[PDB]
This record gives structure tokens, sequence and C-alpha cells, in this order.
């Protein structure tokens, strides 16, 4: 029994998880493992704003995001072209 992923792209939960995760902590110390940090993180990602979901959901894509890729002849790479 074995869990994790496998070269899986990330998600709105993995991208604002991650950008709270630091807030959630110094609000409650006692979280010293992730998996008690994910119950936490999805209680307040459940209730994130309407558009803090959706874009959040954007962000982790990887598209209409501050930093872009660029292809040279329309070459196939780590990004999906």
């Amino acid at each position: 029994g074995s869990s994790g992923s496998s070269g899986r792209p990330k998600t709105g939960f993995q991208m604002w998880l991650e950008e709270n995760r630091s807030n959630i902590l110094s609000d409650n110390p006692d979280f010293s493992d992730e998996a008690d940090i994910i119950k936490e993180g999805m209680i307040r990602f459940r209730v994130l704003s309407t558009e803090e979901r959706k874009v959040w959901a954007n962000k982790a894509k990887g598209e209409t995001a501050s930093e872009g890729t660029e292809a040279k002849k329309r070459k196939s790479g780590p990004s999906s072209g």
C-alpha cells in the first residue's frame, strides 16, 4: 500500500495549500505533519472565494500565469505544446 503522485501536474489546492500552509502554521504550530495541514487546508480552500477557487485552479495549470513557456520551432517539451 503506497500513495503518492507520478510526474503528475498541480491543482488549485496544491498551489494554495503550499501558499497558505505557512499561514496555517503561524496560527497553529501544533501541525507537525502535512496530513494535519491538509485536513485544514481543505477547510479554508473549500470556503475560498468563488474567484479564488477558479483562480488557484488556473494558476497550477501553468498557462495564463506570470511566467510562461517558450518553444522554438513549435517543438515538444516539458510543457504541453
